[PDB]
């Protein structure tokens, strides 16, 4: 199991979301957050300003999913969140020991499906 | 040592906290996220309406652990935040390499107890 | 690869922020939380206050780095972050398996350079 944790434009949670659904996802979190992303050199634009580190608002999604699912949880994500500027965001992925559906006490694989 | 982020019903926070605090917790995280969990062909209730896919509010608890603690902590979130109908939550466990007590500089066990 | 998860004082963040810029971190993410860390028979201060269990406003600053950087990372936390007096913050530190940059799909190092 493996949680993907994934930061996106705030506008794009929409266009993201339809396709992670589309793809059979079951369970996402989202959260608001605050970001820097400075490559070398480079200046994030947004609303008509540049910015080096200032914090910009961004989204967090997180998907826990199968082993075998994140490959194409991940390609949905960057297919609908990208736009070609800098700033688009970046996934993280992490292992999960884990998982419990707290109404059942379903265990793993079966509190994912 | 083990991170628990258990996703709970914003209501229930009260009536989880107890518990845990009960249990000998000593430190924990909250934040407000927001999601879905569709199981296959159900809805979740939430104030007189049906939801598939839209987003409802939750709460995120962060909780960090000795690994020999993972199992009480997991059993009392699961006792306190479940109702028997479907939105009740879920909790992941994953790894925590490091520990680091900031005023002090402690380390790993000595950080978490 | 390794993520940073670091709690700490909300005031602390501009001081925490000029330090990670200055030791050439190029990505991070904040959010608001709320926490206790409740030492045993100890009490923390807030504006004139002393608290056990109540929740109280934190920081999360999450940072994902190469292995080669988390104890610089770490270092730099703890030094702006401190101040003396209970409450001052705690950071956990968790395995990475994978990153992607969004707008080109670079992977790994790659998309943390
Ligand atoms: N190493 C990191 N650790 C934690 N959060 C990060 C990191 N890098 C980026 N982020 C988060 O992701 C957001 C988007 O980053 P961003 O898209 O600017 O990444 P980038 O590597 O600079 O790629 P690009 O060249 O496309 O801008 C940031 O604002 C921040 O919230
Ligand atoms: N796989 C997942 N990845 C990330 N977040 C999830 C996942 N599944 C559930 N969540 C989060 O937990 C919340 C509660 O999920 P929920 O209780 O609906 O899970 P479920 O598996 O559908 O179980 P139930 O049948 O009891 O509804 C969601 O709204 C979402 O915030
Ligand atoms: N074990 C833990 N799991 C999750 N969050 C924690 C844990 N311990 C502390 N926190 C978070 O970090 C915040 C700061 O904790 P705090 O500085 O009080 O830790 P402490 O171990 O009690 O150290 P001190 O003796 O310096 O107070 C908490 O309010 C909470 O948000
Ligand atoms: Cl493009
Ligand atoms: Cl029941
Ligand atoms: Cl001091
Ligand atoms: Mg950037
Ligand atoms: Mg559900
Ligand atoms: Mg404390």
């Amino acid at each position: 199991m493996k949680k993907i944790e994934a930061i996106i434009r705030p506008f794009k949670l929409d266009e993201v979301k339809i396709a992670l659904v589309n793809a059979g996802i079951v369970g996402m979190t989202v959260s608001e957050v605050r970001g820097f992303g400075r490559q070398k050199g480079q200046t994030e634009r947004y609303r008509g300003s540049e910015y080096t580190v200032e914090f910009l608002q961004k989204l967090k999604l997180e998907i826990v999913v199968e082993d075998a699912q994140v490959d194409t949880v991940i390609d949905k994500i960057v297919a609908a969140a990208r736009t070609g500027e800098n700033g688009d965001g970046k996934i993280f992925v992490s292992p999960v020991d884990q998982t419990i559906r707290i109404r059942t006490g379903e265990k793993n694989a079966d509190a994912i499906s």
